[PDB]
This record gives C-alpha cells, structure tokens and sequence, in this order.
C-alpha cells in the first residue's frame, strides 16, 4: 503493497500509493501531495519517531487526540492518519494528512495593510480561538508560523498550544497562571506586526522580552503586581519604570490608510483594539467575545461561525503504545 517511498532531501516519505507528487513546503518535514481518491492537493506532515523524548511525544499524544476532539473550519482537521509500519515493535513515524493551504501567516505579515482582509484574518483567529476555548482548551502559544491561509482569505490554525516566543502573555512570561484572554494578547501581537512591520515584543530570552513590553506600554498597575509570585514580583517592581507610550505613537497615522473616510475610521478603529488587546494586566485586557463584538471585527460576525458547539507523564516506551493506538484506532 500500500506504500511506496520517496526522498525528500534528507528525510524518506514512506506514504500511501494516493499521495501522489511530494514537494516540500517547509521544515517535522512537510510535503505537499496530490491525493487521488479525493482528487485534491493536500499538506501531509511527518513526525519522526514522535516516541523520542517526554516533550515530543507528549505534544504529538495531545495534538493528535485532540484533532478529533475539534470540529471547526479555522482549526485544522485531519483527513487521514497513518503509519507505514506494521506493527508497534516497527512502529517508527507517524504521517498526518490535511487540505493545503496557499500561504502561512508569516508571509501575509508582511503584506501591505488593507483593512477589510486584517480584519477578516483577526476575525477568524478569534473564532478558532473561541472554538478551542469552548472546547476547554487555552492555546498560551498562538504564533503566525503556526497559522496557515488560503487565497480568498480563509484562515486555519495548525496547533493546539501549550522555538519562537516573542506572542507569548505576559502571563506566560512571567507565570502567573491564566483565563481564556491570554490568546488575546497574541492576537494582538499579530495584529501589531501587520502594522508595523516589525516583531512588537522581540528578545533572546525573556528579559529582553519583557522589556520591550514594558518600554512601549508602561510598568502594569500595583493589582497585576500582587498578582505574581514573591520571586517574580521582586524583579518586576524593582524594574526600571516606564511611563509607556500611547497608542498613536506606538503605532503612527503614517502606518494606516488615510486616502478615504472608511480608511481614517477603520484605522481609528484598529488602533483602538490594539489598545485593548496589548493590556499586560489581563483582568483589563479585552475578552474574545468583547474582540468579536468590537466595530472593527463584528462586521464579519456570524452566529454560525461565531456561535459553535463543542494529562499523564510516561516512559518512551508507554509513549510509543499510547501514541500508535491512536493511529491505529
Ligand atoms: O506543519 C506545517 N507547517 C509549517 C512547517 C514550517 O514551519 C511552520 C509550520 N505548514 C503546514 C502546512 C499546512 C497546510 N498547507 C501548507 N502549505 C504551505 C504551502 C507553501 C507556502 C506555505 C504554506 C502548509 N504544516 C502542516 C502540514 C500538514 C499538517 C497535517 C496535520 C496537522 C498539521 C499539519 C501542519
């Protein structure tokens, strides 16, 4: 036989004989196939002995249980599944199958800003993430190279969450725990670097992270403060202290379309959800349903899409069973 292996640079893509003219499309090593039984162009992932380590094989577990656990266009969803190997004593690689998508998100960043496909793109973040989040599952790590597209800007999350950590909460950063509006402050990360053009919030590591957040919004109310723990809240408030720059300077006029009257509103109205999306203090930062509601989103709302219906530690060897049960069903 049912399979057949072909070389893709340094990896062999052993795949069912319906998948049908490999080319790589990223680096696990990703591919692009024409399926023959659906007759069409699909995205097929390899995981690489995803068994290797507690890290690996934790995530795969999870994700792979989990696409199943979700039924919504904006989050991927998996054709097929399937290993080459016959049995769990062979068992090597894990193949997951899904429809392929015409760009990742990294790429659209850098596009120039027209509003009705920003706010389209945000609009259908915020479903999945209102998708996931009813299904009880918080993303705290919700990335552009995680996110894919297609032409007629139809958007799809690839992951399910918790390496680049610049879209990472406050929260996250300085571990404080966390409610569902901590993917908000990574939409509105994305969102920022549609605008300017550049990574709002880069750094190293951590530190140089958070000073970036600090520097452009401001040292966080004495409420967030008693929020952190002793060890953290020592190095937060003996920080250097930052006024923070208001939101019109953070991001200029120069930045947004200003040839129309629908442009001048729209970029009025973009830079007030940025405002309300890159609030370090999550007791004040916007809801996903408040976001959704905003003049700026609600214009694509839909009560259809919008409005939708809905962990253990292992040897290597308990992994690879757990892992090649799921694949196997
Ligand atoms: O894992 C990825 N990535 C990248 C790899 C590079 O680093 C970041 C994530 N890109 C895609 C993917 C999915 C669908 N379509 C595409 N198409 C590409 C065509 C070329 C231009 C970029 C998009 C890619 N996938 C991918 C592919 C199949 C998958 C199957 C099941 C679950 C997740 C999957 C994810």
């Amino acid at each position: 036989n049912q399979f057949y292996s072909v070389e893709v640079g340094d990896s062999t893509f052993t795949v069912l004989k319906r998948y049908q003219n490999l080319k790589p499309i990223g680096s696990g090593i990703v591919c692009a196939a024409y399926d023959a039984v659906l007759d069409r162009n699909v995205a097929i992932k390899k995981l690489s002995r995803p068994f290797q380590n507690q890290t690996h094989a934790k995530r795969a577990y999870r994700e792979l249980v989990l696409m199943k656990c979700v039924n919504h266009k904006n989050i991927i969803s998996l054709l097929n599944v399937f290993t080459p190997q016959k049995t769990l004593e062979e068992f090597q690689d894990v193949y997951l199958v899904m429809e392929l998508m015409d760009a990742n998100l990294c790429q659209v960043i850098q596009m120039e800003l027209d509003h009705e496909r920003m706010s389209y793109l945000l609009y259908q973040m915020l479903c999945g993430i209102k998708h996931l989040h009813s299904a009880g599952i918080i993303h705290r790590d919700l990335k552009p190279s995680n996110i894919v597209v297609k032409s007629d800007c139809t958007l799809k999350i690839l992951d399910f969450g918790l390496v680049t950590r610049y879209y990472r909460a406050p929260e996250v950063i300085l571990g404080m725990g966390y409610k569902e509006n901590v993917d908000i402050w990574s939409v509105g990360c994305i969102m920022g670097e549609m605008v300017r053009h550049k990574i709002l919030f880069p750094g190293r590591d951590y530190i140089d992270q958070w000073n970036k957040v600090i520097e452009q919004l401001g040292t966080p109310c004495p409420e967030f403060m008693k929020k952190l723990q002793p060890t953290v809240r020592n190095y937060v408030e003996n920080r250097p202290k930052y006024a923070g720059l208001t939101f019109p300077k953070l991001f200029p006029d120069s930045l947004f379309p200003a040839d129309s009257e629908h442009n001048k509103l729209k970029a009025s109205q973009a830079r007030d959800l940025l405002s309300k999306m890159l609030v370090i203090d999550p007791a004040k930062r916007i809801s996903v349903d408040d976001a959704l509601q905003h003049p700026y989103i609600n214009v694509w709302y839909d009560p259809a899409e919008v409005e939708a219906p809905p962990e253990r530690e292992h040897t290597i060897e308990e992994w690879k069973e757990l892992i090649y049960k799921e694949v196997m069903n």
